[PDB]
């Protein structure tokens, strides 16, 4: 009986920003290490493990949106970088690119990562526009660092949040909606491995999906009453927010949970939307959960690579 060890590390300020709210708001079983040059956004960091990268070459500060600092950072600190992923089966970096510390180093956490061994997922953030050319420039030169370095990427542009808010909306409650990607992701692997499933997804089924397959989706969908199935997997697989939509997926991760009402036609019509929306000919994994718990809902968890 195997027991996954997962690792989210967030690297620069983004990363460590989506650490800090991910913390506050609850998670277990998840070990959380934070990266970064700049000794004063890492003072406030909740997380329980702490690496603060490049302090001979900053003095303490962040790489003032120098990639190359980011990099020979995390290059310099490699044995702490080691020394806080061991025993890692699956890892999680988070960082948005553009700036010095994330676009330079998380490239090389990752590598550090998938050079141990471990399952190494890249979820990363594109800059808003309206912070110009050169900052969407390095960040374009960090993502395709990650892509060489992980074995699969979800990218987040940053002006996607532009398209969920009003005009009102909260600056930290948009960025919220950007975290519920990693979070939920990572929540869906928590729970596939920890629930025993009446047809049963693991840790290796995670694997054979997510190892060495470039761009990924990440989803789960909640719903309701009539036509619940289908509207599940429709929110499973359309977030608003991703550069890689569902559209060519060659490999798909799915359950469905739902309780002891979940029909056989319904786990079919689930399948189909995702089949469908992928118009694409897969290597589907398909399991199920029957939670007695549950009364109504049902939960479509959708894992999808190789576009
Ligand atoms: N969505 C989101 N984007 C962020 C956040 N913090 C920073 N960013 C973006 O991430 C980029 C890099 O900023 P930062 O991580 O602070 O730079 P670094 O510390 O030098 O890596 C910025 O240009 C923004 O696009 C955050 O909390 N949420
Ligand atoms: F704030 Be980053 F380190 F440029
Ligand atoms: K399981």
């Amino acid at each position: 009986s195997h027991m996954a060890t997962l690792k989210v590390i967030g690297v620069g300020g983004g990363g460590n920003n989506a650490v800090n709210r991910m913390i506050d708001h609850g998670m277990n079983n998840v070990e959380f290490i934070a990266i970064n040059t700049d000794g004063q956004a890492l003072n406030l960091s909740k997380a329980e493990s702490k690496i603060q990268i490049g302090e001979k070459l900053t003095r303490g500060l962040g790489a003032g949106a120098n990639p190359e600092i980011g990099k020979k950072a995390a290059e310099e600190s490699r044995e702490q970088i080691e020394d806080a992923i061991q025993g890692a089966d699956m890892v999680f970096v988070t960082s948005g690119m553009g700036g010095g510390t994330g676009t330079g180093a998380a490239p090389v956490v990752a590598k550090i990562a998938k050079e141990m061994g471990a399952l190494t997922v890249g979820v990363v953030t594109r800059p808003f526009s309206f912070e110009g050319r050169k900052r969407q420039t390095q960040a374009a030169a960090g993502v395709e660092a990650m892509k060489a370095a992980v074995d699969t990427l979800i990218v987040i542009p940053n002006d996607r949040l532009l398209d969920i808010v009003d005009k009102s909306t909260p600056m930290m409650e948009a960025f919220k909606e950007a975290d519920n990607v990693l979070r939920q992701g990572v929540q869906g692997i928590s729970d596939l491995i920890a629930v025993s499933g009446e047809v049963n997804l693991d840790f290796a089924d995670v694997k054979t999906i997510m190892s060495n397959q470039g761009s990924a989706l990440m989803g789960i969908g909640v719903s309701s009453g009539e036509n619940r199935a289908v509207e599940a997997a429709k929110k499973a697989i359309s977030s608003p927010l991703l550069e890689t939509s569902i559209v060519g997926a060659q490999g798909v991760l799915m359950n469905i949970t739902g309780g002891e009402s979940l029909s056989l036609f319904e786990a079919q019509e689930a399948a189909d939307i995702v089949q469908d929306a992928a118009d694409e000919d897969v290597n589907m994994i398909f399991g199920t959960v029957i939670n007695p718990e549950l009364q109504d809902e049902i939960v479509v968890t959708v894992i999808a690579t190789g576009f």
